[PDB]
């Protein structure tokens, strides 16, 4: 459509703040380094989170692949998924 | 605000709305890159 992106005020929000802690002298080459980073960071995020839901003993084999194909279909809540999936393996120990 | 933030992030929004890309944050790698290399 032409919607407004929903994180796309927070997103810009994160980056000023940064801006204001180490005053860089080109916001062009910062943007470059603050999103390059900031994905590196998602993709670090999101690779762990995989495995460790991999491994988890407690859960059986159902589970572990809804919790592993919701994670590789949204990466977003890659922290929502580990959480509830951390939950559910302590619960089954 | 440093001058030049806010139209710098002014023109970022406008192609965001424009092209409805599927991830901000790689957009933004990939629309600063491109101001960057103009």
């Amino acid at each position: 459509p032409w919607q407004i992106p929903p994180g796309l005020t927070e997103l810009l929000q994160g980056y000023t703040v940064e801006v204001l802690r180490q005053q860089p002298p080109d916001l062009v080459e910062f943007a470059v380094e603050y999103f390059t980073r900031l994905r590196e960071a998602r993709n670090k995020e999101q690779q762990n989170a995989f495995y460790e839901i991999l491994h988890l003993p407690n859960l059986n084999e159902e589970q572990r692949n809804a919790f592993i194909q919701s994670l590789k279909d949204d990466p977003s809540q890659s922290a929502n998924l580990l959480a509830e999936a951390k939950k559910l393996n302590d619960a089954q120990a």
